[PDB]
């Protein structure tokens, strides 16, 4: 609970793997993990167990390194297929997608646009500034050492709703994932990193 | 295989049932199915059977209604969330998203921009004019009577790439979905319903 199992977050994050951060009770959990590490079998996971939207929480610098815009003049910005991909849509080639976000020196022109995943920016405070999963992301990677994107997708249960607290503490314990929730991510960045 | 299992995705259509629309060799195959019966089971199905993106394939001019602009300045709409869902995320808000776009006189502030469900504008000469899964479910759902407006998911297989003919194949007759090709309703629209 509040202390401390966010070193174990950061370890699984920069060991390539995923971390399932549960909004802290309203309540939502989505998996994440590095743009780094999103392979194609971190995508297919999230696409056949977690199966909400999986989408992409990056800095607005990144966002501003790929020419993204906001879509409209969750800060979902137009969507984006990296030029090698074909149709652009499988876990593999969405996977390639991610990864190309966080080459070291990729260009606008890279990506077609529209396409198949979702970059979504983070408030410049982080949970601090706004509680989101959008914004738990890019914190975890920021405090893991990693490049600010990920990916992040929510779990639906098995009827197609949203999977609560103790399906998800369930879930982690069954796939082996390691569990946090945003308001124990806000009480570490108050007294470890704060704005 | 050309002739003539076309009134079978018909009727399954116009039951509220899914359909397979296979693009008819490279190849993909995408679950379909009216707005209309865009139930909380028929998205839950596509989002843990079929895992790509679902999408809401519809006329430009129901497009037009919903003033929903081109993404940017596959036929990619800005996205949408029905106003009264919350997160937007589950397959059922997902669901309701898509009934409220048939909805006999909706409005367009009735729904959320950006959002969670994906709207995709069919050529108006539709697989006569260009062969996509976008244009092959609006037609079907042309000649089944029904609103132009439907959902549309590509199947993935077990490891994350795109489910082959096959797989497609043994996957219809396991789940009981009706399975059509483009190249069938091509010939099926140049002899019966053309340009």
């Amino acid at each position: 609970m509040e202390y401390r199992k966010i070193q174990e977050a950061l370890e699984a994050l920069q060991k390539g793997r995923l971390v399932l951060v549960i909004d802290d009770k309203d309540n939502e959990g989505d998996l994440i993990c590095s743009a780094q590490a999103a392979t194609t079998e971190n995508v297919n996971f999230m696409a056949t167990y977690a199966k909400g939207l999986i989408c992409m929480p990056m800095s607005e610098s990144l966002a501003n390194q790929l020419m993204l815009s906001p879509m409209v003049e969750t800060a979902f910005t137009v969507s984006i297929d990296y030029k090698e991909t074909t149709t652009g849509i499988s876990a593999e080639e969405r996977g390639l997608t991610a990864r190309m976000c966080v080459a070291e020196d990729i260009t606008p022109s890279d990506f077609r646009r529209p396409g198949h995943m979702f970059p979504l920016i983070a408030k410049k405070g982080g949970v601090l500034e706004r509680n989101g999963h959008t914004e738990a992301t890019v914190d975890l990677l920021k405090l893991a050492g990693l490049k600010e994107c990920g990916l992040c997708c929510e779990i639906m249960n098995h009827d197609g709703k949203m999977m609560r607290t103790d399906d998800l503490i369930q879930f982690s314990k069954k796939h082996n994932i390691p569990l946090i929730t945003i308001k124990e991510l806000q009480e570490y960045r108050k007294v470890y990193d704060q704005l």
